């Protein structure tokens, strides 16, 4: 996250940090969000690589304890499957992971709400984006789990010319754009968090950002939109 402040420990409690084995240790790569006890929501193209993944919910500080981090690995990996690794523009960027063990819920640790099925949020809606993900355009993931405010862009505005045009589908939400903050290389995959009748849910999967760099001025950050997928997320839980 470009431009984040520090999140407090207990904000974002569906937030989690999925990391891939790395020698001797383990590597943050991306985000992703509880939903079940025992599955986490991310995206498709974190987990093309053929690594070995776990999940590590109750995470504040990558690299310090925190006294309630649970480690748990990744048991199945179930993309979705209109999923193309060549064409991130084309959508379908979500994957749903079955956790080996169920986790324990506490303040630290809970499941995320989803919006309803079709929901599509007005433009400039109230969101907050979270990861670990780099601080700078080419520079280090963070330490601290960050937050930054990232109003949404709706698909009229997003998909326009001097925005992500054709690139952008009625399939994802935007947010951000302003130049100062955004997603980053490590966000991919958490979520967007945006609050609705007083309560914050999970709108958006971190998908992608521009080429040119993390945060451009007309190109913010974009994401899966969760609202989309419901029927398949739903779907996949059931028959697994
Ligand atoms: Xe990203």
């Amino acid at each position: 996250v470009v431009g984040g402040t520090e999140a407090q420990r207990n904000s974002w409690p569906s937030q989690i940090s999925l990391q891939y084995r790395s020698g001797s240790s383990w590597a943050h790569t991306c985000g992703g969000t509880l939903i079940r006890q025992n599955w986490v929501m991310t995206a498709a193209h974190c987990v093309d690589r053929e690594l070995t993944f776990r999940v590590v919910v109750g995470e504040h500080n990558l690299n310090q304890n925190d006294g309630t981090e649970q480690y748990v690995g990744v048991q199945k990996i179930v993309v979705h499957p209109y999923w193309n690794t060549d064409d991130v523009a084309a959508g379908y960027d979500i994957a749903l992971l079955r956790l080996a063990q169920s986790v324990t819920l506490n303040s630290y640790v809970q499941l995320g709400v989803l919006p309803r099925a079709g929901t599509i949020l007005a433009n400039n809606s109230p969101c907050y984006i979270t990861g670990w993900g780099l601080t700078r355009t080419n520079g280090q993931l963070a330490q601290t789990l960050q937050q930054a405010y990232l109003p949404t862009v709706d698909y009229a505005i997003c998909s326009s010319s001097s925005y992500w045009g054709s690139t952008v589908k009625n399939s994802m939400v935007c947010a951000g754009g302003d130049g100062v903050r955004s997603g980053c290389q490590g966000d991919s995959g958490g979520p967007l968090h945006c609050l609705v009748n007083g309560q914050y849910a999970v709108h958006g999967v971190t998908s992608f950002v521009s080429r040119l760099g993390c945060n451009v001025t007309r190109k913010p950050t974009v994401f899966t939109r969760v609202s989309a997928y419901i029927s398949w997320i739903n779907n996949v839980i059931a028959s697994n």
